[PDB]
């Protein structure tokens, strides 16, 4: 694998031992080669895992995740995803790595889909080598893959709302329940339900996942509600997977605004990974895995492939040149390389609105392209009526930074800035120059 020129997929089924495993023995081999080699993590949950697996080895963990003392002798960094395309896309050299080793190389966040057109370029004009690891990889049609131990599949119709009848099957069960929804607000109305019944659940998010994932080992729980972010690496001591089969998709419409579509179905790859939590310990077999609903190839048409471009076309790779998506997974997005390239100082505020904004990269772009400085707020409050964000079923209000009241109207409208509470509350802090 290590030799340069060669891109390989290290595709062994959930569980077999890829991270704990497989990755020392690279590491290993590519000191002892002398390969200046980067280690990309999906989450600094899992950073912290491939530390106890590396534990020993020289290597330079560039995460607030780790706390270790580096002593200045490593050639192996260790970064998540989302870290190595900042820093392509920041004005910082970043090592021209020898090996790329990407783990849960399936992620379809927009930075990782980048991180791997960058490598697979790299690989492509035989400057590099890379290993993608991960059980499910670009294209992949089985949702039933190996497992360490037996798995019960049960295709059965899931609570998405709360119920007071019909599903005696989820409560009465003794062990730990990993539960699969489609969003944060479908899984609060789930979480109250259950806990209103005598159940201790833990809920997770992207936006919540290192600080509540915590909890899981830290105290006893009946029930982990998750969005599918725990498709990731983040690993349980559960007996049952419950999974609604549904997710929803970030969709542009017209060029002109981005909906939450759905809830729809997940894709095989990300079934399988939810199916995968469970069956991993060869001496606890029968592990239940409920399905309600069967996949389709929902990544299709999906904005983050075209966000990913976006980020692609604003990284510099040699002069002109541009990378394209890895090609298993570059036909999901109708897009021209190039199309998106920002000049300098518009790139800039693309990056600071995505870094320091916490925009979706879509929304980044569209006020970044448009001559709009990062403190410039004027666009959250001049977009038409039926932009405006509603809180409660009344429009949403801010105190602008010139001390105004007004109704929180954005030019563009991406419905990822108020899915959530959480969400909402962050683009509130925006549209008032609070950051
Ligand atoms: C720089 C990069 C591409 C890694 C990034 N950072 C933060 C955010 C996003 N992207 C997009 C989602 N919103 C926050």
């Amino acid at each position: 694998m290590l030799k340069k020129k060669q891109l390989t997929v290290l595709d062994l089924h959930p569980g077999a031992g890829k991270t704990r495993r497989v990755l020392p023995e690279i590491v290993r081999e590519a000191i002892k080669k002398r390969l200046r080699t980067v280690i990309l993590a999906p989450t600094r949950v899992v950073a912290a895992e491939m530390e106890e697996a590396l534990r020993g080895l020289p290597v330079r963990y560039m995460t607030t995740a780790v706390n270790v003392t580096h002593s200045g002798t490593e050639i192996v960094d260790l970064m998540c995803h989302a870290t190595f395309t900042s820093r392509l896309l920041q004005p910082i050299r970043v090592p021209n790595y020898n090996l790329n080793i990407m783990d849960e190389a399936h992620f379809t966040d927009p930075s990782s889909i980048a991180a791997r057109g960058y490598i697979s370029t790299r690989v492509e004009m035989g400057e590099a080598a890379a290993i993608f690891m991960t059980a499910t990889p670009p294209g992949t049609r089985d949702a039933f893959p190996d497992s360490n131990s037996p798995i019960m599949d049960t295709e059965v119709e899931v609570p998405e709302r709360a119920w007071s009848s019909g599903f005696d099957w989820v409560t009465d069960h003794s062990g730990k329940t990993v539960w699969f929804v489609p969003s944060v607000r479908n899984g609060n109305e789930i979480a109250a339900c259950l806990t209103k019944a005598g159940k201790r659940v833990i809920q997770l998010s992207r936006k919540t996942f290192e600080t509540e994932f915590q909890k899981t080992k830290n105290q006893e729980w009946d029930f982990v509600i998750t969005t599918d972010i725990s498709e990731m690496g983040a690993n349980f001591k559960a007996d049952r997977v419950i999974d609604s089969r549904r997710c929803l998709k970030p969709v542009i419409l017209d060029g002109e605004r981005v909906i939450l579509a759905g809830p729809m179905p997940v894709t095989h790859a990300s079934a399988a990974q939810r199916r995968g939590r469970i069956g991993r310990n060869p001496n606890k077999p029968g592990d239940e895995y409920m399905y309600g609903g069967g996949c389709a190839e929902t990544d299709e048409g999906h904005a983050h492939w075209l966000e990913a471009r976006m980020l692609l076309d604003n990284i510099y790779l040699q002069d002109g040149l541009i990378a394209s998506l890895y090609r298993p997974e570059a036909d999901k997005v109708a897009a021209i390389e190039g199309e998106f390239k920002l000049r300098t100082e518009q790139r800039k505020t693309f990056v600071e609105l995505m870094k320091r904004g916490d925009l979706p990269v879509w929304l980044a772009y569209q006020v970044a392209s448009a001559g709009i400085t990062y403190t410039d707020r004027r666009w959250c409050f001049d977009g038409t009526t039926n932009n405006t964000i509603m809180e409660d079923s009344v429009p949403a209000e801010v105190w602008t930074k010139y001390g105004e009241k007004r109704v929180l109207k954005p030019r563009w409208m991406d419905a990822r800035v108020c899915s959530d509470h959480a969400a909402l509350k962050s683009f509130k802090e925006f549209a008032a120059g609070k950051r």
